[PDB]
């Protein structure tokens, strides 16, 4: 993993990896994404980087949830999945899943 690095996901999300020092990744996410809350606040990621594969996590405290990235980097292209956990409106923990593809920029 190139670091610092800068890449967006399909859906127009913004992940800055600033260093990965020791294997451990640390950055900032903001997200763009339609459907989603959190719109253009950037907040901090965090994660890890082997030979084998990646992961990250943001945690969205405005929206009382966290999302964590699994995925591998092929070049300048890092596809992903990712589940999000989030505590309702009732207090309830549940949890979304999808996917992102994230495109380096520079
Ligand atoms: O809605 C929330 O609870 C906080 C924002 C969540 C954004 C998610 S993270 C996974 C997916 N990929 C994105 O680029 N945005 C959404």
């Amino acid at each position: 993993l190139p670091a610092p690095s800068y890449w967006k996901n399909e859906r127009g999300s913004e992940l800055l990896i600033w260093s990965a020092n020791s294997g451990t990744i640390q950055g900032t996410f903001t997200n763009h994404a339609q459907g989603f809350a959190c719109q253009g606040i950037p907040y901090p990621a965090a994660g890890s980087v082997s030979p084998t594969g990646l992961y990250f996590v943001v945690t969205f405290a405005q929206c009382n949830s966290f999302t964590r990235w699994v995925g591998t980097i092929k070049g300048s292209q890092m596809p992903t999945s990712w589940t999000l956990f989030y505590v309702d409106n009732k207090g309830k923990p549940s949890r979304l899943k999808g996917g992102d593809i994230f495109t380096r920029v520079w």
